[PDB]
Formats: structure tokens, C-alpha cells, sequence
DNA sequence: TGAGGTAGTAGGTTGTA
DNA sequence: TACAACCTACTACCTCAT
DNA sequence: TGAGGTAGTAGGTTGTA
DNA sequence: TACAACCTACTACCTCAT
């Protein structure tokens, strides 16, 4: 089979015992808390002290050579107390520290053209470098003529086991950024009004929008009574404007949104946000060449993180600490278990289909009961492409026609759906006002011959005239109608194509109306392992200080989905509340042993993230009731990358290769061809439970390929996958009793 | 008419311009803002120069007399700048803040029986009093044999115009405190694990309950390696712990639950909350006696602000500043204009009712339509006294009788409900497990012959077995079946009552199975002014960092509910976002034209506390629909009280009196009689509107008057009062469309 | 919002304590 | 205050080919 | 949780900036 | 950090008397 490796280096040769200096930090100030200013103060005194290897333990500065104590901080006494030379084998993560930070001074030395720095260094685990590895192995500076940067961005983990031996966690990112701030660019004379931008000037993290450009100069006194140069030198930060000259002075006030008033900046301290979208509007063909620079399979990740390797070298301050540059050619010798997980059996109405694709020609597994009358709404201006858009959809829903002609791919009566033009309603809307999108839909409901709206909205993009897609699902919402949205650009692609581009618009969409009427396409024919339901935990941030409520959603062994159930009332945090636990779990049982006859014996609850709840809650909560549980945290953000490694050459794992070592567990749910990026695997591990990491592994996997809401799988288990869809449709969840509808899909 | 006034005492004299020396505060630590510091350097510069005044404006501290600059500060660089007399015209507020500096430095040299000082001082608004003005007008000491202290709590608030006449504005309150902290309580040996407690040694505002009584002496070394005596020393607090015996060694060490890890303090630290629970338990007859000394009419609050005037006196050091000790003979003279508001017209089936009892002898206004049938859960050792619960309840609804007796009172078939023993369902519940409850209420929707259910609860009291309230309507709001509770004593009322006691029990509960079936008992018969629908805004903050959804309700101008609105999404704070504004009003303006036919032409929001939304917001959204609008701020929480003086003679004022000054009004919606408290007004002020507050004022007391769920009215108009209801029936809000159905009531 | 993925940009929450 | 793991939101790009 | 009020205890959020 | 107005939660007490 193919091997499977992640990007890691190992060491050649370990390190020894060297001797630290071990330092006492003390609450000096008015508080005595040392564990709120440990970092302070470590990074202080390694700043103040032209940037030496600083090292934290739990109270204690640990540092490489005899600097001097530091009473000069206002707020931290570091004070040396002794000299120990730490073993290996009780402080890894001090020696990893160590290791990192020998490897940011090696590379800082390091020059590209004789003459430009390679890598940004600060002495932490992200390394920015200047230049690119490019796809033709070359090192390239990937500029624009508007200024904008691209800059390979590494992140180094090395880990020190008890014997010295060093291995080289890495990964790499992109950095977005421009050396071109808003003094530039009105020196050049561009659009600058309502620009999202950030001042390189202050470290706090908002959202900063320009509201316009006063003609004041920054040198003439403002409104506060002082002017901003004023202002700068007043607040101890005068050397940054020392160096500014008269036509610096000319510069024109810039005025910044910051979330609650006006503040009031010089154009030389903000710098501009690159985005995708700013990058794209600005310098298009850019940020189409840099697709396959940022987009990286684990080949061209393989081949970065290897000239990366090689510009680190020999380190002889570690008793010449070299690294390998090749990947391990297995995960055994990392303490992983590797492997592929075997695909799924999806069933149908003819039984097993091999492709997702098979189940329109098959037909559908579970059809709901009764007749399904459609409705539509489409704005006034786009009368005949949603005319050719519901004729689509109805001939391959109903009639099993793609463009008028009976197709061998699509089987006729998919879904009982009922819709004439005679009888049925077109309701177009005009666009504009939000209340007469509510108004079209309440009227679409005026008319009770509506079982199901294929309401045409316009597009996401195109920031001009309202977009109806809220209003509309928020009224239906309200109503308990279901309902499949469409953009006009989807609505033109069905009346403008003659391929069969369209063909797979129309899988997902009539797949999309299935799920929402409760019908399921296809079912798991048998699941790894013990299990009676999966119960889908998260808890979702919206915004700072808002909480999406803690969503669950429960599902069968074969993966259906019984229920899901939203808490009425918000939270403070990511923990579910034992209340809300109880809301929770007391809705589970109730719905699998309405569905079922009984309690289910076995659950395996899949929370998303940490599962920080209350675990002597569970314990108690089902061993009452004589359940066994386990709680998988299944994981999204994870800088990770599995690689298949294959006599040596790099490629993007299939989905449901997986690495295991312990309970952590990461797995690869998605398949990405190259020149498309690389997989992003899920982590997953075991935070409570009795069942092995290969059936929850195997189980996850197959919550993966059994999303009903589209021909391609999700990333995600549906468990946490729809709970993040439910989270997403948290505002246009229907009024009506909870049933196996799924609105938000 | 009675003339109204407020808490109010008018100063002898004038205050003259005085000499200030204005000082300077500067940002002298890592940051520059000093508005950040101004109290902190304020009260620093008032503590460590021995309690002389210091004020604040903007920027600057004002001083006295001659205090030398204080560099001794960290945060604070306290620094002379000139010497001003500040005028009267431009400075109200300061020399209102001297005016109550200089009332309490009188006050402070004022004693009780010659050895103990009457008032505790610490140079604020707030003056607590260690002794009462008893009722029969001695100061008294008021302490219980368990070292509870009953202190009179008083709040002064002196207004200075601009030719220097003082006003004093005044409060009462009480303040519940002790003077045994749990160190006495062990040396007495009472039980102190489970007590809500609280630190004096911390000014941190959090839950303190105990978990136990370690056998661990406060002197041994604990598990953080030192003691907590060294734990103290260490934290620059050693004089605390400097007069401790070695008797208070021997003290046992009393670990205290922080609300996120288990904390260590000392018993002497720790003192016991005094809430009116805890008065209870331990000392129940001196929580009676204190009853008539918390809960005080006007003239016994004007007897006790008449006590602490007379103990002021008269003020040597503000021009011999001495106050009147009588209240004003009307509020015209403070610029208010008083009066009473004409009680509502509340329109029965016969036509006016005189009293909201009159509407069981006339009928109901409105009945739903259809027949109402009942089901019952009740608790299973308490079958026959829900089997009468329900036959009074039944025989009050449809045969109009009470005690079996056909009464003159209760008109027959008051609601068409219908409830056979024989043929409607007894579900008993075995008290217990909350899935049980829940699978309990489930079970009686298990028949589909029932409308509408009576279950009846435990008590919300008796904190052993689990209250079945919570799981049954959160099940009924998910099964969208209106239900009207009833406790296990409200039912042995009803078993065991001779007198006409229980039948106001009747009356409350036949309003509320009428209001939960979308019936309506009374309407108004005309509103004042132009108005077409009311709004009642709220935002509720249900615990720390969690705010209850931006509740709305939509009235008619006759008061009866159209519609209610919760967003599903929580919000970041009490200011309603315009998008969630644009959701609330597009669901008023649509369910205005659905139950009428067109826009609303005059709406009246009654935002609960501020109207902090953005009012460009409203002026575009009701502006670009043709709609004029009005926005009301109606606050509950308020320390002014109205008084009515009747030649000297201060009494309760009734409901409807109001006083009026600008667009500020207080207005006593609550008819309280004597030896029951005083009426607590409600704060009412227009942000936004055209329409005078006469108006205002008196749609505001008709939306009290017309509270559907009671025989008597609501403090609050329901426009917030239903608001508030909601929010406190939040995760009790049916899943079905949105009706006139008052889930909440 | 056809669906799903990768990618950056940005902002959080919590635990480490 | 501060990073490490986790999140969320938004936007490009890219693809979909029984 | 019959309903409503007054009362304390406690904890917030925001604006003042 | 800090009070001033506003809130919320909880608990006692008290009453309800056409
Ligand atoms: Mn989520
Ligand atoms: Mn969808
Ligand atoms: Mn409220
Ligand atoms: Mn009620």
C-alpha cells in the first residue's frame, strides 16, 4: 500500500545538557499574580537585551548565557537565583524552545542575492521568509507592480525526547502583505475610501475602515486641541515621526472606522488588509499566478519545507544539530499507526450504488409521503432564465430529462413533485427593499398550494441591490415551509448551458430538495462497531462576546438524522452548561427511543473542538441510565498536513488514510488532486470512551461520505458538519416540530 | 387634588464661588489615558492625605485647600497647575459633589448615645446609618441575637443651580450586614458548608459559596508549599493578619467555590451573605420585625430623611448652608408638573367593568374559537388534591361555580372548555428524574384530546425532589400546546379552602388559561392620542456575558397582542443592531397589515431602559415608509419615590400620579396602601418623538392597566412588562407560528 | 445562496494559572 | 498581558465530468 | 410555578472617554 | 479602574376581599 508520513525532519545527532540561568520573576506591582506577566516579562528581557534565548517555565526565566537582572521593568523583577543545568528528560518543551530558537538565529544569517535577508525572524516558532520556493525549485522574491507581497510563511515545532533526539515538526503558510501604505497610495493617487486596513502603529485587533480623506493636514492642530504629530510625540512614540519630512507633512488626514468612533490616523501608520479580494481587485492576474504558489500539494509542501531544511544546515551550538531533508517513510518510527480506511457502502432504492452520482439513476433511497407542490419566486428582470431554471430541475426531478431529452443518467420520478405551469404559481419579486422580500414571501405563502419554494435569489456578490436570500429564509422559516434558493447566476447557467456543466447544479440542488422534505438519498449499509446514535456537540462564536447556541444534532447508527436540538437561551463560552447538557441528552434519548423503542446503548458523542464539559456529568447522566458513551472531539483547524509518501516521492493522500498514535488521531476525509492544494486532515481524539480510535476513526469517516446534501462528501462528519450547518442556519431554523427535515443544507 | 413631591429638601442659603486648586493628571504609566485613572487618582489622593475633598472634571482634580502633589503614585502623576474660583453657572456638578462632601463631613461628627458614631461614612453619595428611626421615631439599634444588623442606608444627591441654592434630593434604603464572620461562627460551631459568603479582604464581585471545613490549621503549610498566613504576608496584606492570637491560629481552614476552581481563604476573612433567605432561616422573628422597617410607606421615609436632615444641620463651611426639614408642598416649584392620569375604560362582554373582577360576573371580551379540552398531569401522592384543584377550576371556567355553589360572582361558561373525569385524561408523574418529567409530558400529547393542559407542579420552594415546571412547558413550548401551571400548595388551596380565598387563585388562573388559549378578557375602549400600534424594545441580560435575545412585542392602540418577535441570534450588549432592528420592525410593520391592512401610521416604541439604538437607523426606516414614530423609555429601576403631601400630611400616592419636567416623568402606575412600602415609580423619558408626554404618560398607564393575566396591574406598561415576560420565558417559547396566544403569562 | 474543497485575510475563546 | 490550540466570519479560486 | 407588588442580597452593561 | 444609571437573577413578606 502507499505509506503515509507528515511533515517532519528528523534531527541528525542530539543535544546535550547546557547550562541555564535560572531567573525569579515577582509581582511587583499592585497585583502579585507572576503568571499573568511570565510572557511579559520574558519577552522584555529578551528584547531588552538584543534578542537572547529567553525560556519560561512556570515561574522561571531559564536563559543560555549571564545577562544581567532586570529591575528597569515596571511591572517584573527578573532576578537571578541559580545556575542548573536541566537533564532532558523532565523539560522537552524547554530544549524544543531551545532547538527553535538556534534554528531562527541560524536562519537569520541566512542571505538571499548576497544582499536581501531570506527570513523574517523574531525568535518565535513562525518564520517569514522574504522569497519564495517556486513550483521550478527556484527562489523568487513574488511581488506586484501595486506592492503586494507574497511571502512563504514556516512554522517550526521541534520536539526533543528524553534521549536529545530532535525531529522537525514543520509546515508552511502564505503571508499577505504590502510594503505600499496609504501615504503611497495617495502620493500615487488611488481610491482609498472604505478601505479595510490595519495600523502597523498599535497592536490592537479591530476591524479599521476608512470613512473618507479630510483635506487637514496632519501638521495643522486638530479638533482634540493638539495636532497628530502632536499627538504621537505626546504618547512616547516621537521617533516615528522624527524621520518625516515637509511632504510628509502634506499629508492628508485619514480618518479610520474602529468599531465605535472615529479615530484619526496619519496615512503613513495605516497599511491596507490584502485579502483575496482586495489582491483580486487590484492586481487580478497576481493573485491568479500566486494560486498554485499558496494552493500547495504536499509535493511543492515537501519541496519548501526541504529548501527550508537546507537553509538551516548544521547548528553548532547543538552539538552540530543537523536535520535530514526527507520525510520519515513511515509514521511507525513517530509512534503513529498509519492506514486506509475502507470506503463506506452506500445504499440506494436499487441497492448499492458505486458513486454518489448512481442514486439519480437508481433512485432516491427514502422518498418522503405525499406530493410536493412546488413554488417559485425569481426577480421581474429574470423572468425567462428561472422559467428555463425550474424547467430543469422539474424535468430531472419528475420527468428524469436533462436539457428536453430523456438521459440513462438521471431515472424518472426522483421525487414526487407536483409542479405545473399552469397550476402552479410564479410569484417574481422586484428587488430592493428588505420588507417587500418579506411581503413576496409571506404572498407566495398566501397561496396554500406551495409545499416547497425554489425561490431564485440573487447572486452573493454583486453588492449592489439587496440580496433576498435572508428575508426570504427567515419567512419561511417562520412559516415551516422548506425551501431550495438559488443565485441568478445558477438560474443562468440553467438557461445559458448546453454541456453537462449544469448536470451537477442539478445533483446537488435536487438533493438539497430532498433533504429538506425529509427524504434520504442514501444510507450507510453497516457501521464499525457498537454504536446506537451519534450526537453531533458545538458550539459556535459568531462574534466577540456572541455565542451560537450549544447545537446537537442526533443521528442513528446507519447515520439518518433523528433530531437536532437548539437551545433557546445563549451562553457565556464554549462549554456546554450541565442544564444545557441535560436539554441536550434528555432530547436525544426521548428521540431515539421514540424512533426506537428504547434508550440507545450505546452513543458516541463527536463535540467539535474540546470537549470541555463537565465529564463526571456524563459519567453520572448515563451510567444511570445504563448507557455506555464516548465523546470523540473531532477537530477543523489544524496546521497538520498527511502526506503519502512512495519510494520517496511526495503526494496528496487519498480520504480515509488516517495516522493514530495514542488517542489523537489525524485523518484524511478529502480527496484533492494536485494542482488543487493538499488535503486537510481532521484531528481527532478520544477524550472519554472504551472503543478503539480505528471504529470512531472508521465511524467519522463514514459520517463523512453520507452527507445527503450534495454528490461530494463533506470534510467533516455530518455530526459536527451539521452542526456547523445549523450554526450557519441558526436565524432560519423552521418554527414547526423538529422532524428529519433538513432546513439548513 | 393631593399635591405630589418628591424626597426633597430645600437648602436655607446659598453656597458662594469657593477657591479650587486645579491639578493635573497625566498617563505616567505604559499607556496615556488618563481618563482610564481619573477616579483611581481621585480617591488615592483623597485616602493618603486623610480624607480632604477631591473632585473630578474631565480632566483635572479640584481641590479645597492646599494638598502637596503626589508623585508617590505609579499609575498617577498628580501634579499642581493654577488656582481658580470656580463659578457657579459653568460648575454644577462639582459644587454639588462639595455641597454632599461637605453633608457628609458634618455627618460623620454625629453620635448615638454619646460613645457611637450614628453614620458610616466614607465621603460618598452613599450614608449608611449604624442606628434606625424607628416608627415610633427613636434611633434604634436594629440587631438580632445572631449578630444580624438592620443599618438604614441613605443616598443624598444636593443640586446646585447657577445662583448657588441647594437642593437636596434624597433616598432611603436598608442594608442587610453582620458583624460574625465564620470565624465567630465556628468558635460558635454552626453549620457553614453550602453558605453564600463573601470576602472582605477582596473587591472582587463573584459567587463565594463553601465547599467544606478542612481540619487543616490556617498556620500548617498548605498544598501551594506555603501557609496562608505567609499567603497573606506575601501579598503585602500582613497587618491584617498582624493582631491574629494564637487562638485564631487554631482556626480551621475553609475552602470557598470561586465559580471556576476551588479558592483557600481564612475564616476571619470570609463573611456570610445576608439576604432575606438567610435572615430567614436563622432568625426568622427578626426578619418579621425588620419587615415594616425595609418596606416603608413615604411618611416614614420622610420621617427618616427628616431624622438624618435635622442631624445634618446647619454647614459652617458653605455660607452657614442649613436645609429645610420639609418636603415641598408641590414639585412646580422643582420644575416638574404633577397630576394624576384618568384610569382606562376596560371594555367587558357586557360592556364597562368597574373592577377587572367584574369581567368573571360580565364574561369575557374576546373567546377563541373551537372548544378548549383540558388534560392534567399532577404529581401521583397528591391525586385527590388535584382531582379538586381541577373540579374548582373546571366549575369556575364553564359551570361558573365556586365551592360547588353557583355564585353570583362567576358568570357560567366563562371559557368554552371542555373537561369530562370520565372521558379527559389524569396522567400522573411520579416525581423524580427530569427525562422522566419530560417523557411524562410527552405522554399526555400522546392523546390528541387535549387542548390545553392544568399540570400541576411541586413547589418552587422545597428544593428536594426536581421541580417539574422547567421539563413540562420547555416539552409543551416543543409540542406548541398552551399550558397553565399550578404548584402543589395553589392545588391544596383549592382542597383545602372554605373562604373566598382561593377563588383570586381562580381568578389569576382562569386569566391565565384564557390568555395562553389566545382569549381576551378586557380591552381599552380609547387610547390617547394618534397611535396605531405599540413596540415594546428589550435586550436582557440574563448572566455574565449572556444577553437574552432583542425581545419586541406589537400591540394594537387597544392594547391586545399582535404579534412578539424574538431574534434567534443573540446579541454583543443592550443596543439593538439595525439589521436585528430591521428584522423587528419589518415583522411589526407586516403583522400591522396583516391584522389591518395597511402601515401603521403612528407607532410608539417603549424601549425598556435606554433607546441606546442608532436613531438615524428609525428616521430612515420610518421615514422612507411614511410612518412617524415615537420612542418612549420606559425604566423600571429608579431610587426617586413620589410622595402626596396633603397639608403637611405625607402619604402613599395612588396609581396614575405622575410628575412631569421636560421629557423626564415619573409616573406611579401601583396603588400600594400603607404598611405594605411605598409605590416605586416608573422612569419615563422620551429619546424620540413628537407627541407630548401627557400622552405618553398616559398610554404608558393604560398599558398597565390593561395586563391580561391578572386582576391586578402590572407596574410596568405590558409593552415592557411582556418583554420582560418573554424573556423570562424564553426557553418556553412555543415552536408554531407566532399568534395572540401569551405563552409567556 | 448548486455543492464541496483548498487558500489567504481578520477576529475570537480558553487554558496555561 | 500572552501565545497555543481551537474556533468563527469573509473573500478568492477550483471543480464537478457515472 | 395564582397573580401582582414591595423589599433587601447579589451580579452585570454602558457611557463617561 | 470607577461610579451613575440602568439592568438582571434570587429570596422574603404581603395581599388578594366585586
Ligand atoms: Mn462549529
Ligand atoms: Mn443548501
Ligand atoms: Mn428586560
Ligand atoms: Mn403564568
Amino acid at each position: 500500500v502507499s505509506n503515509l508520513t507528515v511533515e517532519a525532519f528528523e534531527g541528525i545527532g542530539s543535544v546535550n545538557p547546557m547550562l541555564f540561568y535560572q531567573y525569579k520573576v515577582t509581582g511587583k506591582g499592585k497585583y502579585d499574580n507572576v503568571y499573568k506577566i511570565i510572557k511579559s516579562a520574558r519577552y522584555k528581557m529578551h528584547s531588552k537585551n538584543r534578542f537572547k534565548p529567553v525560556f519560561i517555565k512556570d515561574d522561571k526565566l531559564y536563559t543560555l548565557e549571564k545577562l544581567p537582572d532586570i529591575e528597569d521593568l515596571d511591572f517584573a523583577n527578573i532576578n537571578f537565583v541559580k545556575s542548573e543545568v536541566l537533564s532532558i528528560e523532565d523539560n522537552m518543551s524547554i530544549y524544543g524552545e531551545v532547538v527553535e530558537y538556534y534554528i531562527n538565529l541560524k536562519l537569520k544569517k541566512v542571505k538571499v542575492l548576497g544582499k536581501y535577508p531570506k527570513y523574517r525572524i523574531n525568535y518565535s516558532k513562525e518564520i517569514l521568509s522574504n522569497t519564495l520556493l517556486t513550483r521550478e525549485l527556484k527562489d523568487e522574491f513574488k511581488k506586484s507592480n501595486k506592492g503586494f507581497n507574497l511571502k512563504r510563511k514556516f512554522r517550526i515545532s521541534p520536539v526533543v525526547n528524553k534521549m536529545g533526539k530532535v525531529i522537525l515538526y514543520l509546515s508552511c503558510s502564505a503571508d499577505f502583505s504590502t510594503n505600499k501604505n496609504i501615504y503611497e497610495m495617495l502620493k500615487e493617487g488611488l481610491e482609498v475610501e472604505g478601505l479595510a486596513v490595519k495600523s502597523e502603529w498599535s497592536n490592537i485587533s479591530g476591524n479599521l475602515v476608512i470613512e473618507s480623506v479630510l483635506e487637514t493636514k496632519i501638521s495643522e492642530p486638530t479638533s482634540l486641541g493638539q495636532s497628530l504629530i502632536d499627538y504621537y510625540k505626546n504618547n512616547n512614540q516621537g521617533y516615528r515621526v522624527k524621520d518625516f519630512t515637509d511632504e510628509d507633512l502634506n499629508a492628508n488626514i485619514v480618518n479610520v472606522r474602529g468599531n465605535k468612533k472615529i479615530y484619526m490616523y496619519i496615512p503613513h501608520a495605516l497599511k491596507p488588509i490584502i485579502t483575496r479580494e482586495y489582491l483580486a481587485k487590484n492586481d487580478p492576474e497576481f493573485s491568479k499566478e500566486i494560486e498554485q504558489l499558496i494552493k500547495m500539494n504536499m509535493n511543492y509542501r515537501y519541496e519548501t519545507l526541504k529548501s527550508f531544511v537546507n537553509d538551516i544546515g548544521v547548528i553548532e551550538e547543538l552539538n552540530n544539530l543537523s536535520f535530514k531533508n526527507k520525510y520519515y517513510e513511515d509514521v511507525k518510527l513517530l509512534g503513529y499507526s498509519s492506514g486506509k480506511i475502507d470506503e463506506p457502502v452506500l445504499m440506494g432504492a436499487k441497492g448499492i450504488i458505486k458513486n454518489k452520482m448512481q442514486i439519480f439513476s437508481n433512485g432516491f433511497y427514502k422518498l418522503p409521503e405525499g406530493k410536493v407542490r412546488f413554488g417559485v419566486l425569481y426577480p421581474k428582470e429574470f423572468d425567462g432564465v428561472s422559467r428555463k431554471a425550474i424547467r430543469a430541475i422539474y424535468d430531472f426531478s419528475k420527468e428524469g430529462k436533462y436539457h428536453g431529452e430523456s438521459n440513462k443518467y438521471i431515472a424518472e420520478h426522483l421525487i414526487n413533485v407536483e409542479f405545473n405551469p399552469k397550476e402552479c404559481i410564479f410569484e417574481g419579486y422586484e428587488l430592493g427593499d428588505i420588507t417587500e422580500y418579506k411581503k413576496a414571501a409571506l404572498k407566495l405563502n398566501n397561496y396554500n398550494n406551495v409545499d416547497f419554494v425554489i425561490a431564485i435569489v440573487p447572486n452573493m456578490s454583486d453588492e449592489e441591490i439587496e440580496n433576498s436570500y435572508n428575508p426570504f429564509k427567515k419567512i419561511w422559516a417562520e412559516l415551516n415551509l422548506p425551501s431550495q434558493m438559488i443565485s441568478v447566476k445558477t438560474a443562468e447557467i440553467f438557461a445559458n448551458s448546453r454541456d453537462n456543466t449544469a448536470l451537477y447544479y442539478l445533483h446537488n440542488i435536487v438533493l438539497g430538495i430532498l433533504g429538506k422534505i425529509g427524504g434520504i438519498p442514501w444510507v450507510v449499509k453497516d457501521m464499525k462497531g457498537d454504536v446506537d446514535c451519534f450526537v453531533g456537540l458545538d458550539v459556535g462564536t459568531r462574534e466577540k462576546g456572541i455565542h451560537y447556541p450549544a447545537c446537537s444534532v442526533v443521528f442513528d447508527k446507519y447515520g439518518k438524522l433523528i433530531n437536532y436540538y437548539k437551545p433557546n437561551i445563549p451562553q457565556n463560552g464554549e462549554k456546554i452548561n450541565t442544564e444545557i447538557l441535560q436539554e441536550i441528552f434528555d432530547k436525544v434519548l426521548i428521540s431515539y427511543e421514540e424512533e426506537n423503542g428504547a434508550y440507545p446503548k450505546n452513543i458516541v458523542i463527536h463535540r467539535a473542538g474540546f470537549s470541555r464539559e463537565d465529564l463526571d456529568w456524563y459519567e453520572n447522566y448515563f451510567g444511570k441510565k445504563n448507557i455506555k458513551f464516548n465523546i470523540i472531539e473531532v477537530k477543523k483547524s489544524t496546521p497538520l498536513k498527511i502526506a503519502s509518501i512512495n519510494e520517496g516521492n511526495i503526494t496528496n493522500p487519498e480520504k480515509g488514510s488516517y495516522i493514530l498514535r495514542g488517542n489523537k488521531a489525524y485523518m484524511v476525509t478529502t480527496d484533492i488532486k494536485e494542482n488543487l492544494g493538499s488535503p486537510k486532515p481532521l484531528k481527532i481524539e478520544k477524550s472519554y470512551g472504551d472503543i478503539d480510535m480505528l471504529t470512531a476513526l472508521s465511524q467519522i469517516y463514514a459520517l463523512t461520505q453520507i452527507h445527503v446534501g450534495a454528490t461530494k462528501s463533506l470534510r467533516l462528519p455530518i455530526t459536527t458538519g451539521y452542526a456547523d450547518k445549523i450554526c450557519k442556519a441558526i436565524e432560519f431554523i423552521p418554527q414547526g416540530r423538529v422532524d428529519n427535515r433538513l432546513f439548513f443544507l
